[PDB]
């Protein structure tokens, strides 16, 4: 499925931080569930797979160093929830950093 780039959330049942935080339960995985939920993510129940409530973007195989907001921006740069919370400048920094990380 294509990512949602409108200002309307794909999963409004998951729009509230507390609804998202409940989806995780006991979380054994390397990224903090609070940090994931704050970045718009809720758990699927399939390992560490999370999905953004707004763009619907899905992310698996989280590494212990990784920032949910940065990953959100790397893979789902069209997310309007990301844009609202972070600003296009944060988003561009992240992309520049990512694109420069591979070049080096
Ligand atoms: C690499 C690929 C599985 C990707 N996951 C990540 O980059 C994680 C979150 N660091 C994804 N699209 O799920
Ligand atoms: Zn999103």
């Amino acid at each position: 499925n294509f990512p949602n780039s409108t200002n309307l959330p794909r999963n409004p049942s998951m729009a509230d931080y507390e609804a998202r935080i409940f989806t995780f339960g006991t979380w054994i995985y390397s990224v903090n569930k609070e940090q994931l939920a704050r970045a718009g993510f809720y758990a699927l129940g399939e390992g560490d797979k999370v999905k953004c409530f707004h763009c619907g973007g899905g992310l698996t195989d989280w590494k212990p160093s990784e920032d949910p907001w940065e990953q959100h921006a790397k893979w789902y740069p069209g997310c309007k929830y990301l844009l609202e919370q972070k600003g296009q400048e944060y988003i561009n920094n992240i992309h520049l950093t990512h694109s420069l990380e591979e070049c080096l």
